[PDB]
């Protein structure tokens, strides 16, 4: 009788399929690892980076129509999107490479912050109505801690 789209295994894998040319590959790797670690700390879930098309969460940079019927829209506007837990395209996270990806300081959008938000979706979270929460549906650059009680409550409601 229990519902919520969620992963039914606790060790989730992820594959960085390609790379934006806006940042060094190591910096991109580290941004995604940091975004997963945000979630990992407060949940029984683990995240394992793999090199495999068969990862749970496939990560892809793309522009305009990129093969899922949810085209990106050029600069600004939509930044990224992610599908809820499930097989194949489900669980995957895509980033609009018509954006300038950075660490959010000076110019462009923080790849770390956007990815942390997308990974919330990829793990089954919807949007928050709390302006301060990571899952609030608007980008605000911050240097400080992104998680709010509401984000932690949401993920723990799903996974314990
Ligand atoms: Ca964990
Ligand atoms: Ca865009
Ligand atoms: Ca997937
Ligand atoms: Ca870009
Ligand atoms: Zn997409
Ligand atoms: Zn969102």
């Amino acid at each position: 009788f229990e519902g919520d789209l969620k992963w039914h295994h606790h060790n989730i894998t992820y594959w960085i399929q390609n790379y934006s040319e806006d940042l060094p590959r190591a910096v991109i790797d580290d941004a995604f690892a940091r975004a997963f670690a945000l979630w990992s700390a407060v949940t029984p879930l683990t995240f394992t980076r793999v090199y495999s098309r068969d990862a749970d969460i496939v990560i892809q940079f793309g522009v305009a129509e990129h093969g899922d019927g949810y085209p990106f829209d050029g600069k600004d506007g939509l930044l990224a999107h992610a599908f809820p837990p499930g097989p194949g395209i489900q669980g995957d996270a895509h980033f609009d490479d018509d954006e300038l990806w950075s660490l959010g300081k000076g110019q462009g959008y923080s790849l770390f912050l956007v990815a942390a938000h997308q990974f919330g979706h990829a793990l089954g979270l919807d949007h928050s109505s709390v302006p301060e929460a990571l899952m609030y549906p608007m980008y605000r650059f911050t240097e400080g801690p992104p998680l709010h009680k509401d984000d932690v409550n949401g993920i723990r409601h799903l996974y314990g």
